[PDB]
Parts: C-alpha cells; sequence; structure tokens
C-alpha cells in the first residue's frame, strides 16, 4: 500500500543525454539513432537572447562549430537543421543505447517524468504535470536547458517535453521534440504572460479515489451532485470544468471503490467550500492535481516497464 | 529556479534488479558482482510468515531451488547463505552492469531514492526519508519486496535499504544490505509497534532555507530565539531536538541567505505556534521534513552524477 508521486525509471533516457556546445554556450542534447536534438538557443550568446534572429545566427554556424560529447565519446556532427525551436544535429554514429521511442505532443493535464541534466549528465528525476496554461513547475537551474520529459509504456519511451526557458515568474516553458512550444511562449528573453492557470479537476478526483483505496475516507459525505451543479462550483474555485469524457476516464476507479463519480464530486465540492479543517489527505493539506487517473491505476496495480 | 522532491537517476540500479523465485514465492533481488541479495522470506509460504523458523526452512532448500532471472538471462546459483535477514545467492556470472557501489547503514532523518520493482522489473522511482522511528512511508504493493533504496555520489551507488514488510499500520520496514533491520522490526507477520514518530527538525529548517532562496519569504519575522527556548517548542510539537551539530550542518545555507540559524528557528517557532494561516511554502501547506540540508544544497547548485 501507500501512494507516492513516482517518476518513471530513467535508465533508458540517461543513455541518450549528451552535452552540446556551440561557442560559449553549453546545454543538454538528446541522442536518438544518429540525430542529436537540442534547444536552438544553444547558438545564442547572453546578449543574443534579448531579440535573436535564429535564421541569421544559424547561418554563421557550420557542422564543425557544434561540439557533441556523450560522457567521453566524441560525436562527429555531419549535418544540422533547425526544426521550429529545436536544432537537429546529424552525427556519424547511431546511439547504441537508443531505446524504442516515439515523439508525442501531450495534452494539458497529463503528467510526465523529467530527467534534470547539467552538462549532459543526469542529476535527478521527478514527476510533473503540464499545467492547463502550458507551463510546468519544475526545478531547472542554469544549464538545464535540453532536459527532457518522458513517459514509458512497457519498453517504449514517449518523449513529450524539452526544456527551453524559465519565465520571469519562475515557472518553466518548453517544446515538444518537434520544437513547437507548449503554449504561447517564444525562445527570447522577454516578459511573457502565461495566462490564468486552473486546477486539473479530473486529476484531483483521481487522487481522491487513490485516497479511498489507501484508507483516507474522512472526506466522504452523504451528499451527491450533478455535473452542471458541480461545474458551477468548479468555476468559482478556478477548477477545470468536468466533462463526460473525464467521468468516463474515472470509470475503473469508481468501479473498484464503489463510489460513483458524481458522489466523489460532491465530496470535492464540500472540500472546496469548507476546506480541510486542518486535516490531511494522503499526507497533503492541499488538493493534489498532479496524478492522472492512469497514474493512480498504475500505482494501485503495480505495472512495470 | 524551482524546488522539487527529486530522486537520483535510477539507471545504475535498474541494471542490477533481478527476479528471485523459491517455490511459489517471487520477489526482487539485487545482482552485484556474482552475488544476488534478496529478502530471506522468499523461502516462506503464506502460512510460514506467521512464525517462520528461517534456519529450518533454509535447510530444506538447495542451490537449484533458487531461480534467478535477469530479464531473460538465467543465473546459475552455485551457493547460498543467510546473513541476518538477507539471503546471499552466489551465481556463476558477475553482473556486467555492476556499478561502483558501497553498502551503507543510514541514520534516521537521512533520505534516499527508492526504485520500486515488481517481478524484477523497475516500475518507478521516488525519494523517501528514514523516519526517526526507522520506518518509511513508501509505495510498496504485493511483490515489491527486495526493492532497494540508494544514494548516488558521482559514480558510486550507496545502497542503504532493502524493503521487507508492510506493517499493519500501512508503513514500511526493511533492512540494510547486511540484512539488519532498521528499527525493532522482525520479518514475521505479527503486530509490531513502530513507536512515536517525530518531525525531522533540521530537515524542516533546510527546506525553509530552500524556500527563501526561491522567493518565499513571508514567514520571515523580526524575532529570534535560543536553542534551549526553541527546543521547548520542538518538544511540544513532537519535533526532534535541535543540536549544535544540526546548526553546523545548516552553516552553508545560512551563509548564502544571510539568515542565522537561530533566526530561522524563530520563524519555525511562529509557524508551529500559529500555523500557516492558509498560506503555502514551496507549494506545500504543511512543514516538509523530507529534504536534508545536503538535498537542498544539491538542488540549489545543480550537482550531477
Ligand atoms: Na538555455
Ligand atoms: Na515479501
Amino acid at each position: 500500500s501507500g501512494f507516492r508521486k513516482m517518476a518513471f525509471p530513467s535508465g533508458k533516457v540517461e543513455g541518450c543525454m549528451v552535452q552540446v556546445t556551440c561557442g560559449t554556450t553549453t546545454l543538454n542534447g538528446l541522442w536518438l539513432d544518429d540525430v542529436v536534438y537540442c534547444p536552438r538557443h544553444v547558438i545564442c550568446t547572453s546578449e543574443d537572447m534579448l531579440n535573436p534572429n535564429y535564421e541569421d545566427l544559424l547561418i554563421r554556424k557550420s557542422n564543425h562549430n557544434f561540439l557533441v560529447q556523450a560522457g567521453n565519446v566524441q560525436l562527429r556532427v555531419i549535418g544540422h537543421s533547425m526544426q521550429n525551436c529545436v536544432l537537429k544535429l546529424k552525427v556519424d554514429t547511431a546511439n547504441p543505447k537508443t531505446p524504442k521511442y516515439k515523439f508525442v505532443r501531450i495534452q494539458p493535464g497529463q503528467t510526465f517524468s523529467v530527467l534534470a541534466c547539467y552538462n549532459g549528465s543526469p542529476s535527478g528525476v521527478y514527476q510533473c504535470a503540464m499545467r492547463p496554461n502550458f507551463t510546468i513547475k519544475g526545478s531547472f537551474l542554469n544549464g538545464s536547458c535540453g532536459s527532457v520529459g518522458f513517459n514509458i509504456d512497457y519498453d517504449c519511451v514517449s518523449f513529450c517535453y524539452m526544456h527551453h526557458m524559465e519565465l520571469p515568474t519562475g515557472v518553466h516553458a518548453g517544446t515538444d521534440l518537434e520544437g513547437n512550444f507548449y503554449g504561447p511562449f517564444v525562445d527570447r528573453q522577454t516578459a511573457q504572460a502565461a495566462g490564468t492557470d486552473t486546477t486539473i479537476t479530473v486529476n484531483v478526483l483521481a487522487w481522491l479515489y487513490a485516497a479511498v483505496i489507501n484508507g483516507d475516507r474522512w472526506f466522504l459525505n452523504r451528499f451527491t451532485t450533478t455535473l452542471n451543479d458541480f461545474n458551477l462550483v468548479a468555476m468559482k474555485y478556478n477548477y477545470e470544468p468536468l466533462t463526460q469524457d473525464h467521468v468516463d476516464i474515472l470509470g475503473p476507479l469508481s468501479a473498484q471503490t464503489g463510489i460513483a463519480v458524481l458522489d466523489m464530486c460532491a465530496s470535492l465540492k464540500e472540500l472546496l467550500q469548507n476546506g480541510m479543517n486542518g486535516r490531511t489527505i494522503l499526507g497533503s493539506a492541499l488538493l493534489e492535481d498532479e496524478f492522472t487517473p492512469f497514474d493512480v491505476v498504475r500505482q494501485c496495480s503495480g505495472v512495470t516497464f
């Protein structure tokens, strides 16, 4: 028993992290087959980032201006191209540790594991959620750019995130592995509005189901509600509106626990309106929204990879 | 910036997890050099666990009764011995993926990463603290026994924990890699008192320093205190007494932030006496005690492995 915020095992991704250097700038790259993927602003100086013309700056670069190091293995760059906000460096050797993988663009509310890296060396792993406003609240120090987020299904690594920037508000923004930013952000050092964030309602409900499975039941009440009535409360507390699709995804959890989704919604409504009265749920004094329904099912059944 | 509960990269440990089967019981083992380490109750049936005589039960076993599988690699068991509560199975092949490693018995209050495994296959990784009462609050389903906790320093893996049992209260107990239990627990299915747990005071203080570094400052007051006066409050709220050794460990954090440790203690005293008034610190509505001072320094400087 027990419930923890759990990241995927990072071994398959550790074997793909490389160090990319262009001039005075170093960051992390992702080495899959014979291509290295990294944020395009590796070609920028500190002054460039204020208003970079990436096409013009990349013209000044040749294959030999990119230094790629995999621990101590030198990679010979034989081609380079810019795809949106990522640089694709063709190297003359395929990574022998390349896992089975896909590139995925995830939806807001979904979760992934981040392997934080510095100078091409992994430092730690943690689980994140893509916020409804397409930011993440991570832990990214200077030099962490190029760190990737991923999910693992059996033997397949689905890469969904590459880190690019820290907004002046302290939250983090990045792209998919095709170089398209999540949200409205651009890779330049300017003030950038993230927009109102909301709480991921279906994730909070899944976590409440996890609480019941593990023995925390005090928040269960004798009330029920309707989808429309609940959504009036959700809007007041800046929660995502619940749809029937969300109700459907929560189906397995409701079957196991015998608690209908609308009954759990009425529990959540009372928590929103009355707080927790200084009590805790799964060791938290706040409503946690970084566990998807799939995350809860994984940890309550024990699936491996 | 940003602060996250971060586990070590698990790659070096993933390559050491094997599946150990004896009769109808399967759990996880740790394959280092030509020795596999696993919990000794792999030799027990469900009925045995009520009152097992491990010496007698092990007599019934021979080398060929132990089946060790590393993914698909068959390991040939050529010797077996019981060291305290662990079984040491000598195999005829040394693990080619054995990292540099040590066995360490950690102190209460220290943290480590857990690689949760099932049937010898890793499923997830998360950070834990060894509670003052020598339990851990993990996520261990049926079949997770043999999962290990570890720390990584540069290229060296320090193994400190092997999971053995879930207490009737839902918390978890295990041994070091020499098979000596942390705390008073034994590997039999009985009621076992864990004893009063306390909050790890030096870890809470280190986390408050992490909060100040990241911009959460609202809890800083214009008060100070003394070590004796603070410890009177700590005792009232079931916190570990703070010693000068703890003050010394917090030295680097106090130097960076310019906040003397006793000033931060006075902040903590006010939080204990008055609560948080519905505010948060680093996204938490509770005082977090699972970050050591070393953990905070690592994540505020960006050390790699
Ligand atoms: Na960068
Ligand atoms: Na067991």
